[PDB]
């Protein structure tokens, strides 16, 4: 799936689910390009995107997005984000697990889709 | 493929192949448990795994190595390691790079299969 985002220009992160603030370990150009953050603003940072997030963006979305990543589960969630010049953009926030045999989640990939309104 | 890799209990690294040392920025339990060298010793380091290298290393099967990397080409390369311990093993490298539509290299997935002797 890295291949087929890559690929794609789509626009996806890589977040290390091991540390406790599933850290930002790879952002691709789209997400940046799509964000207006630069990839050194985004790197390292928590997987839960909070540079995203402003005054329009629904705690109940928030939530559902926090609680995928605390279940390691796979989950779409509509949610209102937030550009770095402070307009609004509707996402579907993709969260995918990247588990161990044993069903352990190692990493996430999140892919970021835009919605037109 | 990092689903299949993890999902299999393979053996891998990623790295960054935007960064002029190829910088690892993951490299799973499976990697760690059979090269023995511990997650801070790997993390960071430059994609080709030269802490991998010794003596019986052939310089044929390095460069053949770096070659693909430095053509972002997808290869594999069978090579003599060395666990941390000073043993050898033989070891099919295979680099996957992961490509922005552009056809321009992103990331490397370097999956090492143990070959029995």
């Amino acid at each position: 799936i890295i291949r087929k985002f890559e690929g794609q220009n789509k626009k996806f992160i890589i977040a290390n689910a091991r540390v406790q603030n599933c850290a930002i370990i790879y952002c691709n150009d789209g997400f940046c390009e799509m964000t207006g953050f630069s990839r050194p603003d985004v790197m390292q940072k928590p997987c839960t995107c909070d540079f995203l997030h402003g005054p329009e963006t629904k705690r109940h979305d928030i939530a559902q997005i926090a609680q995928a990543l605390l279940g390691s589960e796979e989950r779409k969630v509509e949610v209102t984000y937030y550009h770095k010049n402070g307009s609004t953009f509707i996402c579907n926030t993709h969260i995918i697990p990247v588990k161990n045999q044993e069903g352990v989640a190692m990493m996430f990939i999140i892919n970021f889709e835009y919605v037109t309104d």
